[PDB]
């Protein structure tokens, strides 16, 4: 089997990206954030304190005629950027792009932060990353992907994100057309339960490419670009004007910038990002300040290569039995 399903910006800045979810019989669709750094498929539900919910549409296990509590499950996660929820635990038929799986665990909210609360366009999460980090207890359950790639013509999933346009999730299968050139590929710790890999080195613009071993994480639930201070360094100086706040929380930049392009390694290959993909507006309503798409992972403890890095590219998850990462450029 395969499946295919459109991603979609949440807002002008691609902040988050959204992908609508069947859920249940008949289908409720929910329009979740795939976060290839997290293991759990959580949405606001019926069971959502109700001043929690502002404007989400909910999962309603109630009027779903395949969906089963999982007795004794709840489910409790916090994310790297401060905002959490929890709650309950039902199986149900969870499709995306014409993929199926039945018994997925769909982790109901009771509560949400209020990060989620606030964001009317996010439904839910639909994790990606490897089922040692799902949160169900005191039952680990399985992500979509686990579930689905026995069944999948070929275990592995693709992102293929736009810049400020549509973009595409494929299950199953790598689509030869979305891409240019070759994909390269890498290796993957999953020691971590990420899918965590090494980049080669980075160059700022048309500067000279630097060889240096960058370990990090492949997010699609992350906004931006996370490296550590030194290359990040590199990055803003080569902007006039720009500089770290720590008022705002990471670099700035005047909104009159022409941005350089940020390349990565992956082996032998290059992924350019374009300047104005760095470009994440302004810091506040009207500002002439902008806020850099590059910042430091100095206070997280990981590199995250996320949605700024990965929608330059074309991604494959591969999921065998030693999984990999692909890159190509598109």
């Amino acid at each position: 089997s395969t499946g295919s399903a459109t991603t979609t910006p949440i807002d002008s800045l691609d902040d988050a990206y959204i992908t609508p979810v069947q859920i249940g019989t008949p289908a409720q669709t929910l329009n979740l954030d795939f976060d290839t750094g997290s293991s759990d498929l959580w949405v606001f539900s019926s069971e959502t304190t109700a001043s929690e919910v502002d404007g989400q549409t909910i999962y309603t296990p109630s009027k779903s005629t395949t969906a089963k509590l999982l007795s004794g499950a709840t489910w409790s996660i916090s994310y790297g950027d401060g905002s959490s929820s929890s709650g309950d635990v039902y199986t149900d038929t969870v499709s995306v792009g014409g993929l199926t799986v039945t018994g997925q665990a769909v982790e109901s909210a009771k509560k949400v932060s209020s990060s989620f609360t606030e964001d009317s366009t996010i439904d839910g999460l639909l994790g990606l990353a490897f089922s040692t980090l799902n949160t169900v207890s005191p039952t680990q359950q399985k992500t979509f992907f686990d579930n689905a790639k026995a069944s999948l013509d070929s275990p592995v999933f693709t992102a293929d994100l736009g810049y400020h346009a549509p973009g595409t999730y494929n299950f199953g299968f790598i689509d030869t057309t979305a891409y240019t050139g070759s994909i390269t590929y890498t290796a993957v710790s999953t020691k971590q339960g990420f899918w965590e890999w090494t980049s080669t080195g980075y160059a700022v613009g048309s500067g000279t490419f630097k060889s240096t071993s960058i370990d990090g994480i492949a997010d699609t639930g992350t906004t931006l670009l996370y490296l550590p201070a030194t290359v990040v360094s590199a990055y803003w100086a080569q902007v006039s004007g720009a500089k770290s706040s720590s008022s705002v929380g990471g670099y700035v930049f005047p909104c009159s910038a022409t941005l350089p392009s940020f390349t990565f390694g992956v082996g032998s290959a290059r992924i350019v990002i374009p300047g104005d993909y760095i470009d994440f507006g302004p810091i506040s309503t009207g500002s002439s300040s902008c806020f850099g798409g590059i910042q430091s992972s100095a206070g997280i403890g990981i590199n995250i290569f996320g949605d700024v890095a990965l929608k330059a590219a074309f991604v494959v998850f591969n999921g065998a039995t030693t999984p990999t990462l692909g890159f190509a450029s598109k």
